[PDB]
């Protein structure tokens, strides 16, 4: 949906993006109420390539529809800047907000947290659509602490190009999908299940200071990060089962929100923790 230039407001610039500036702002179009927008903008200087590739992210988020997916407002392209609008996250990326917000959410909220991201991804994998980049950091939260999936792209990373997207996220990845590239929604399971790490230590580092090929070794040596401070042994075993070997004995997302609905009716089982 191409917007027209004139409906939009640019109020500030809150972040970073690959190309550009990210901006909140006002949307207000004829007959509908004005409302909050965040606004990725592209400027002068980039090729037709990268224009595709910026645009390419309005074209994936538009073919969604889903209160845990991020929302496509419309874009601005007959014209400079360049636009993407969409629905604005007032607390922006996850992992940053949990860091900020250290210990002071209850074991309660932060699974709300996680119910909402596993619904994203349990529509996605409906959608038949393999994210491949899930991450807190890629988890946008608005004021009432919904979590949405964000981060939409189909290039092929750079290790599955030409021999001379960016690069695989190896400590969110499944070893399956860094060793062969078979990147599937089972694969995305493993890198919930991360999630699920980042979110119960409130924005630590998946593997610490460990490196790359640290952590990729580690993880085919069987090792598997702990469970973090305080956190009920319940969601731990459930990053375990995320994290199977075998990706086919890994939760599917229907189940994995099945599960956290369980924990959230039952909140005495929470309760048990090492
Ligand atoms: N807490 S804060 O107000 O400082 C803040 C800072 C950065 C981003 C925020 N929300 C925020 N809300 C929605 C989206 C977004 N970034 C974004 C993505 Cl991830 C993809 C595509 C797109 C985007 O903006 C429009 O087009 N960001 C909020
Ligand atoms: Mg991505
Ligand atoms: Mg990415
Ligand atoms: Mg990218
Ligand atoms: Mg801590």
């Amino acid at each position: 949906k191409e917007i027209d230039v004139s409906y939009v407001k640019i109020e500030e610039v809150i972040g970073a993006g690959e190309f550009g500036e990210v901006c909140r702002g006002r949307l207000k179009a004829p007959g509908k109420k004005e409302s909050c927008v965040a606004i990725k903008t592209l400027k002068g200087g980039y090729t037709e390539r990268q224009r595709r590739e910026f645009l390419s992210e309005a074209s994936i988020m538009g073919q969604f529809e889903h209160p845990n997916i991020i929302r496509l407002e419309g874009v601005v392209t007959n014209s400079m800047p360049v636009m993407i609008l969409t629905e604005f996250m007032e607390n922006g990326a996850l992992d940053s907000f949990l860091r900020l917000n250290d210990g002071q959410f209850t074991v309660i909220q932060l699974v709300g947290m996680l119910r909402g991201i596993a619904s994203g991804m349990r529509y996605l994998a409906e959608m038949s659509y393999v994210h491949r980049d899930l991450a807190a950091r890629n988890i946008l939260v608005n004021s009432n602490l919904v979590c949405k999936v964000s981060d939409f792209g189909l290039s092929r990373f750079l290790e599955e190009n030409s021999s001379d997207g960016g690069k695989i996220p190896i400590r969110w990845t499944a070893p399956e999908a860094i060793a062969f590239r078979k990147f599937t929604s089972a694969s995305d399971a493993w890198s919930y299940g991360i999630v699920m790490w980042e979110v119960m230590s409130f924005g630590e580092r998946p593997y610490w200071d460990m490196s790359n090929q640290d952590v990729i070794n580690a993880i085919e040596q069987d090792y598997r990060l702990p469970p973090p401070p305080d956190c009920p042994t319940s969601l731990h075993q459930l990053m375990l089962d995320c994290w199977q070997k075998d990706r086919n004995a890994r939760p599917r997302f229907p189940q994995v929100v099945s599960a956290l609905d369980k924990m959230i009716r039952n909140p005495a089982s929470l309760k048990i923790v090492a």
